[PDB]
């Protein structure tokens, strides 16, 4: 009956596994692609499945995934436009949608995205119940929310791919500036991933040396010896790599794997990323914006309370009521 | 009180963590700890466990490796003499009993490690009845029959080490004479790890091309021009390096992990351990020897059916009556 | 009093970087950034120089790596127009210039690419004068020719990505029929890159036995496992996957840096990359072809000789008067 | 005849690869063996050499290195009593020695081990002088120090392991006490490797968060969180588990691997590694503690200019006196 039948000899009795640490990546987008090699990168997955709406590019995304399995520790690839196949995986990554055209805001996707998500967010707890989703689709702590709502999932089993990335583009603009690995910088982006988010300079620092004290100017319009300017490069910066090649993505792909590898290696190891933060910092409701949360093999269970100076928590809330303006004439 | 009290503000129930992929490595000696850093640098576990009877140098040998976890992706590692911190463990590495001392055979030390095998079992199933028992202790064939049988648990999930080893000397062996990588040289010991062990010249190759067909007085009694001299090399190789050092335990090390990075990763690729072969090359008992085997997450799942040529099925079942002479009489 | 100045009290004076492991990406398509990205979670690379016409999108790739620097282990990340970007590169992939379109031979795009190759190659060889081509654009066989007579380079050092990619396709889809690993299915595919493709069956094994001896009738017409449909699925690949979504890259961005990490690291393993076949199987003239070879920190030090059949070799022969038919075309 | 030449052909006329990132791991004992295994898995090295006066023991730890290949990505492992086996090498570890009884203190060695260096440090740089030296034998300052001259090397190639393994013992007590990974629990122990180290609390952090600017207590007799409890472990810890197993090996020696990864990848991470101090807080002598400093592949090129407090200082000073104590009388 083959070479299978006499060639192979169950010790065993055929068998199905259970996927132990699959992931699914939805959507195969610049971006569901980017997150897709750099799982694969890392060994993330021992099944890895892909659900687009396009189904003749993902059998053909799947299937390119498929070809170089001999390099790659991930048994079983797969892909469908029925998200039967996202079965019983413990990280979902969402990216599927609309992007930004080149200028547009993020946050003028919410009516359109949204849509996108009442769709597909509910066909995820159908068929993994309890996963952690990562939400990458943009407004992305909006939408953080509005997954958060419609999986009727805890709090802690839905995370925001927050300022993880923005305070990577942070992490290497001070690197540069210094001529050392951003590994090896510390300092934290939060709020609205983009526009509206903060730059923390309380904390900002190399070798414990905190850099608010080695120049109180630091973040201070006009005066200070450049540090305003950090923050706005790495705010404009999602604008500046659109005008030159359309998307980002090889960053956002990493960024993921990272929050991913910390996760299912079960790590406790802090990250920037999208929570729920009514009842901290005077915010009146539930708003999803990012704080260093601890990302283990539960999902994010704490945040970090942070002494913010007063300005601080002002850009904060500035964030957590826009993002709360768009929240609550959502109703679904 | 401490500033977790509130420096960490929890977004999940304090709660009840369980080890994905938990690994126990019952004796801590130079095999043991061998087994416990490769193990622990690719990252296999995210629980290592270290059980011993030399109750202070374990905790030692735990405290030493805690200090390194900065370095490590391995959040917990307990040690106790007690089967009780191994609880939860998807694979168990039994370096557990004695050695060879110079000179000695490994089928010497099979009274006195039967006895230990034989109340420190029925404690690693207690605790965790759907293990993977990998076991290394000498001899190695035999205690894997030994653990089978004290154990309960299946064919397919006790795992003697078997020649997994042997087999990457002599691919290591072999590539020393052509001037490539071990790996890209092809080449099984399969038998008993040990004196007895069967060299399958049918299938040494590079590139697909046979070197029995290159050269057919290839493993022959004189006339080949390097071969039987490499088996011999293969054989010895345990006992001239004991005799340098006192012990082998870096090879051996590394082979368990190559074992365990295979099961725990699912990637179903071929070691040659130590299984179960009755009804084999025409084989009447219940001998464990090493044979080509796919493990899998669910261990040892399947023997590759070969095509052994007359002498080596006979050289074979000279391995296989070898041990089921030293099984016959254990009677325990 | 520059922030540096502050804080970095130098110890060694100044910059003057030592480049070692530079590796240049010509072309940032689809492909170039897929072999970009696949080489920087292997760390290979600690200077990455991407080249490209396209001014604008090649800053933005550029700037969207630099932004995950911190998931990385690449200090240096630069691009531009010129060549010099690209100076002391150990190893430069060449993947620019067209592509297929839906259903077009590789070999059709010929004049096309060797017109750019003409004007892009001298221009490499002066700025990383000492450094190993690998040649992606298609045809490229051809292409690995012409970048041979062109840069003058010891031969050895011009390595056409070549079949690496198809064997390990043919490795996943006979890895499907045996439920394995591909690592552990063997079976090669040399050549041409396109419709020649040769598996040489008699090579085809796992665990040593030969699916041939196994099955005496594998690759012919009427045989029960049907094996010229996975060598026929083989060469269709490109063609498939292009249909679906527009063309390859993910599966050869990992074999692309599968061979890379096997040069870096100086480990002498036997991939089917491409190699000037004169003296081999017959072949009179100067052909590149992909016969299983040794790849190290010197580049392609070795061709294995097998022992083809006769049928087998024709093929070959097949193949290497239809690569040999446009070679001798070429205005030099 | 030689089968290596019916089965190779070479491509490029004669092998012989130009020597690399070979690797020299001086001594084979505990920490010796312990360094390599680290090193060998985290694939750093194209050439292991292995130097030892005991021949004996010395051939077997090469040998069941050897064995291993299979499983790592170093091609070439050697080993020999004559420093010929380490020429052209680009870091050497300085394991080789003696080391504390239980109760012995760190400069109890000094006399036997200066012997030692005064034997070996010239047989490094006599065939191997274009090199970067870590230092790890005890007493590990005064004995890099004593390289320093000896060799006769520049500053920046001359690198103590000094207090990296004490911060990452203190960044490991840090996080049992908050339940993260001691990578997201930043904080720096400096000064001597041994009862004399010094904890920066200003530096002590989590997430941007100042420990100190939150709980005062820190450091001084009854702070209420416990914390010169900490630094009293990350100091009697050596001690303590000397007790238990004799030794530690494991967290020296995969710290060593950390600097030798930062060093080959040229990586500019920062570690707080033994370096000349003088200038640096008012030392007048010639005398090696650990600061923070930038670790790239010319070596320790740089250091972290911070503001430390008086009774750190101090700390630092008595600590560079007994120091220069010893050294002063070092009949050179
Ligand atoms: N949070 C972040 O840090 C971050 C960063 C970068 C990009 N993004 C966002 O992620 C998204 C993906 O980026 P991209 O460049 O891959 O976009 P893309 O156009 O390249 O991909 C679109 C993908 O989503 C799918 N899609 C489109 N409409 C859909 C629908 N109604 N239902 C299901 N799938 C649909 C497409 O088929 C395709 O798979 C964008 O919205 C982008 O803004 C977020
Ligand atoms: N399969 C292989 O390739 C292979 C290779 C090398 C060594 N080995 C085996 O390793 C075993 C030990 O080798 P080693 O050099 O580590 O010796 P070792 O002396 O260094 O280690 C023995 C350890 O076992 C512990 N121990 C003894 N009885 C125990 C019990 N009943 N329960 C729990 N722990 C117990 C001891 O405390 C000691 O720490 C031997 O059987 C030897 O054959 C196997
Ligand atoms: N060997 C293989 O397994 C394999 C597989 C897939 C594709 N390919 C080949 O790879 C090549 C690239 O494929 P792709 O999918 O990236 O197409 P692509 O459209 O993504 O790549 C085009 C790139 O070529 C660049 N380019 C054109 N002219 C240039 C010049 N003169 N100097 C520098 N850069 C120039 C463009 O500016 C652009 O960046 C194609 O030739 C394709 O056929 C080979
Ligand atoms: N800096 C740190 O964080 C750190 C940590 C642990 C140990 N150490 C030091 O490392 C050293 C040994 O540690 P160990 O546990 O491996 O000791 P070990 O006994 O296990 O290793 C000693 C080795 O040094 C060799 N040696 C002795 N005299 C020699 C000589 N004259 N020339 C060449 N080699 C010689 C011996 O042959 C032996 O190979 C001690 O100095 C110890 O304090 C430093
Ligand atoms: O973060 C980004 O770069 C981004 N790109 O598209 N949307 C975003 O948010
Ligand atoms: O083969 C070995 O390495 C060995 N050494 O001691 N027991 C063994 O099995
Ligand atoms: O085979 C492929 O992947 C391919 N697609 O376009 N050129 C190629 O070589
Ligand atoms: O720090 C240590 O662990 C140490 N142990 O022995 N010597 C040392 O330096």
């Amino acid at each position: 009956a083959t070479l299978k039948e006499k060639l192979i000899a169950p010790v065993a009795e055929e068998e199905a596994t259970v996927p132990n640490n699959k992931i699914t990546v939805v959507g195969v987008g610049q971006v569901g692609m980017a997150c897709a090699i750099s799982i694969l990168g890392k060994s993330l997955a021992d099944e890895l499945a892909l659900v687009d709406v396009l189904e003749d590019k993902l059998k053909g995304e799947m299937m390119d995934l498929q070809h170089g399995s001999l390099f790659l520790q991930t048994p079983k690839i797969v892909a469908d436009k029925d998200y039967s196949v996202t079965a019983n995986s413990k990280i979902v990554v969402v990216t599927a949608g609309v992007r930004q055209q080149e200028g547009e805001s993020r946050l003028n996707l919410v009516q359109r995205n949204v849509n996108v998500f009442k769709f597909i967010i509910p066909q995820i707890v159908k068929y993994s119940p309890d996963c952690i989703i990562i939400v990458v689709s943009n407004p992305v702590d909006i939408l953080t929310y509005v997954t958060w709502k419609l999986s009727g999932l805890p709090k802690h089993r839905v995370i925001g791919s927050g300022c993880n990335l923005d305070s990577a583009r942070f992490r290497y603009l001070m690197a540069e500036k210094l001529g050392i690995h951003p590994s090896s910088c510390h300092g934290w982006i939060l709020g609205e991933h983009g526009d509206s988010s903060v730059a923390v300079w309380s904390g900002v620092n190399v070798a414990g040396v905190s850099l608010q004290e080695l120049n109180p100017e630091m973040g201070t319009d006009n005066d200070s010896e450049n540090w305003k300017e950090v923050h706005k490069m790495v705010v404009e910066s999602a604008y500046e790599v659109i005008k030159l090649k359309g998307y980002t993505n090889w960053a956002i792909g990493l960024s993921v794997a990272d929050l991913i590898e910390s996760m299912l290696k079960n790590l406790s190891r802090i990250h920037p990323v999208s929570t729920m933060v009514k009842g901290m910092y005077g915010i009146e409701n539930e708003v999803f914006l990012s704080l260093p949360c601890i990302l283990n093999a539960r999902g994010l269970t704490s945040v970090i309370n942070q002494k913010l100076k007063d300005d601080e928590v002002a850009q904060l809330k500035k964030s957590a009521d826009t993002l709360w303006d768009i929240q609550k004439d959502l109703k679904f």
